[PDB]
């Protein structure tokens, strides 16, 4: 998981959010309880203009881990 | 509070103003110095017509940061 | 391999990521599928803020070893 | 020196990195030429967090055999 979601994060800090989005929920599928991909996730979202799944994926994260 | 704020973020940008208050609010019970959470609380009220709450709310965080 | 690693590492530890990527690579040349020296070659590239690169030794890393 | 070297990895097993110090550098002062006891004594620096000394360390048991 935590490897996927580094190449994730490397991938959104290029800008490429569908590549982003692709490694995060492969470390997803791989841990679903990682609040942090849940939520990078829902960021490669909302920099899409997704702004429903961000949602989605930022209520997982919140309700994964609410401290931030 | 940064995550519950793009949480409230993402339902502004929907149009959810409830939704995005509810948030931001959360996101200031925990960090009550973050002025972008205030200014964005203001902006919602703003946009809901309640103009003395928006004012309310960009004066603390003007306080906080006035440099915008 | 793993002697250069570690060197490799502790100079990552001390933000000497130049000096750990050429500690990593001369792991790397003995040992060519070291998922460990690849990935963290990435993680050294992704400090120094060369995005592309950490992409292509993750993706290196992930196809030794997918597993994380 | 081997003995000395031993009671040093015993200790370092244990967790007592000062003591592992301490035993490999005897090691040390009756075989100079130990990469194994340098290396060792570069392990246990790192886990004390001195990432300068296990740099050292390091070095010095590569420059005795580059192999690893």
């Amino acid at each position: 998981a935590e490897a996927w979601y580094n190449l994730g994060n490397a991938y959104y800090k290029q800008g490429d959010y569908d590549e982003a989005i692709e490694y995060y929920q492969k470390a997803l599928e791989l841990d679903p309880r990682s609040a942090e991909a849940w939520y990078n996730l829902g960021n490669a979202y909302y920099k899409q203009g997704d702004y429903d799944e961000a949602i989605e994926y930022y209520q997982k994260a919140l309700e994964l881990d609410p401290r931030s």
